[PDB]
């Protein structure tokens, strides 16, 4: 065996060197006995690790490619935007353990499931709604440091945007996992993730990260931004 090596990184979120060349992360668990997608445990004592695959989270891609600004603290309130299983929301529950997730989802049968995954997760607020209609959940969502979207959608940007203007700190954070196919089929990704960031900029957001998630996620990639306002 090698030295094994296990440390925190940004806040809240662990690296995982078991001296193999590999990069890897992982998440204290909330919810201890419990894997949501079969993920891999590494349990010491009390305290669970749960491995943060990035061939099936997004935000674990990110990071693994380089993600430099990770707003989401333990005691972040965030507003999740886009369909889910429970994967991404289970770890970013695991994070801000002294925080909320309010998770918006407009169809009953993914809420099913992604109620059923994050079963004792108490921090994840579970809404059925339109993340184009934010207006109908603004008396139940307090304002938030950090939104996170994953919306294969071509107005994307504009629904980050709408709900940065309702529910978004001034200098809180806008994450965005954008897939260019997504948005136009013709263009040359490179075109297409120049004109988004255009559109959020013009939004009212500051461009701080971009990472090329390209392994994991073809022609992908995850925007950070701090909202300035309108």
């Amino acid at each position: 065996m090698e030295d094994i090596k296990i440390k925190e990184i940004f806040e809240n979120i662990y690296e995982v060197d078991l001296g193999d060349g590999l990069k890897r992360i992982a998440t204290k668990s909330i919810v201890k006995g419990k894997k949501v997608y079969d993920e891999k445990i590494i349990k010491i004592g009390d305290e669970e690790y749960r491995i943060w695959n990035p061939n099936k989270s997004k935000l674990a891609a990110a990071i693994i490619k380089g993600l430099k600004v990770m707003p989401i603290k333990r005691d972040s309130k965030i507003l999740y935007l886009g369909a889910s299983a429970g994967t991404t929301p289970s770890h970013v529950a695991d994070i801000a353990d002294k925080g909320i997730v309010y998770a918006i989802e407009y169809a009953p049968r993914i809420m099913r499931e992604l109620l059923d995954a994050c079963a004792e997760r108490e921090n994840i607020i579970p809404i059925l709604g339109d993340a184009n209609k934010p207006q109908e959940y603004a008396n139940i969502v307090e304002k938030v440091d950090v939104i996170y979207e994953d919306v294969a959608q071509p107005n994307q940007a504009e629904i980050l945007i709408k709900n940065a203007k309702w529910f978004l700190k001034k200098g809180g954070y806008g994450m965005i996992a954008i897939k260019a196919r997504s948005i136009d089929v013709t263009k040359d990704p490179k075109e297409i993730f120049k004109e988004q960031k255009e559109i959020l900029e013009a939004g009212g957001f500051k461009i701080v990260d971009e990472v090329d998630i390209e392994p994991f996620e073809k022609d992908h990639v995850m925007f950070v931004g701090i909202w300035e306002g309108k």
